[PDB]
């Protein structure tokens, strides 16, 4: 029963800002973290910061340079993300999610439903296959290999069509509470693999692999599991 409810869609002009909200409840909202992630292609997704609001603590991407605030308002359960002098590139959907920590390094175990916003060295994870078509009942094998060594701090999201991202797995091996059974993490260092073990109907989605070893976290481009 924890949700996390954003606002509507925005629709901005080059220059000006943006200011999205997202209200938590079913939780103690002072014992997690709030993060920001954006999503859109080409970029695939990408950490925008987080709010440890207990401790009044916010991380961000470098590659922002300051253009994002990350606020927090224990009062009413809701953190803010606002991003400043507003570029073409930076039309995305923005999702808030839960940081099940006492750090801005780390996974998230609940999402949002997204925002959209119009306008007009780090650890790279590289994702194998792209694309794979396999048949119900099949085992499937996933590949994320990290730029330097991540011990095991490396968690794997499933995706559906403009759908919040759901985690399934933690610690690189740890299964998330509701995640099925079928799906299992191995890796240490620099590979890991998400093994699907008799693939359901269901689980016809995109995957994706995040490390959260150091800041900025970072995303694999996904990879696309497709019917036949």
């Amino acid at each position: 029963q924890v949700q996390l409810v954003q606002s509507g869609t925005e629709v901005k002009s080059p220059g000006s800002s943006v200011k999205v909200s997202c209200k938590a409840s079913g939780y103690t909202f002072t014992s997690y973290g709030i993060s920001w992630v954006r999503q859109a292609p080409g970029q695939g997704l990408e950490w925008m910061g987080g709010i440890i609001p207990i401790f009044g603590t916010a991380n961000y991407a470098q590659k922002f340079q300051g253009r994002v605030t990350i606020t927090a308002d224990e009062s009413t359960s809701t953190a803010y993300m606002e991003l400043s002098s507003l570029r073409s590139e930076d039309t995305a959907v923005y999702y808030c999610a839960r940081a099940p920590g006492y750090s801005n390094a780390y996974y998230f175990d609940y999402w949002g439903q997204g925002t959209l916003v119009t306008v007009s060295s780090d650890i790279q994870m590289t994702q194998s296959p792209s694309t794979l078509s396999a048949s119900i009942g099949d085992r499937v094998t996933i590949t994320c290999r990290a730029s330097e060594g991540i011990y095991h701090w490396l968690a794997w999201y499933q995706q559906k069509p403009g759908k919040a991202p759901k985690l399934l797995i933690y610690k690189a091996s740890s299964l998330a509470s509701g995640a099925p059974s079928r799906f299992s993490g191995s890796g240490s260092g620099t590979d890991f693999t998400l093994t699907i073990s008799s693939l359901q109907p269901d689980d016809f989605a995109t995957y994706y692999c995040q490390q959260y070893s150091n800041y900025p976290l970072t995303f694999g481009g996904g990879t696309k599991l497709e019917i036949k």
